[PDB]
């Protein structure tokens, strides 16, 4: 139909957006402490920590799948990348503060783009 095409035309431009956003918040990654998933084979015990490991390599699959369909699944990715590392990691380590630094430097991003996402519809 007409209105499914123009559905996907939605999709496809929120892709593109999500695209931007998250090319924006890798940028505040620039360790790039979370590019790939935790290896297992190198913490083999993390699965029994973290239950939805996430990472941006991952989040990069999923969007040019279009599998985000609404910038709320998007942001609850970004944070399992945060939170999971905050909870792994204790506070004194390059990788609990890289977290940090992420969350806030990303909020910023975040906030526009949910002003961008309502605006363009």
């Amino acid at each position: 139909s007409m209105e499914q095409v123009a559905m996907e035309l939605r999709l496809t431009e929120l892709t593109r957006l999500l695209r931007s956003v998250l090319d924006q918040l890798q940028d505040k990654d620039p360790a790039r402490i979370f590019a790939q998933p935790v290896s297992l084979k190198e913490v083999p015990d993390y699965l029994d920590h973290i239950k939805h490991p996430m990472d941006f390599a991952t989040m990069r699959k999923r969007l040019e799948a279009q599998g985000y369909k609404n910038l709320h699944e998007f942001e609850e990715d970004f944070d399992l990348i945060i939170d999971n590392c905050m909870k792994y990691n204790a506070r004194d380590t390059v990788f609990y503060r890289a977290a940090v630094r992420l969350r806030d430097q990303g909020g910023v991003v975040l906030r526009q783009a949910r002003r961008e996402v309502d605006s363009i519809g």
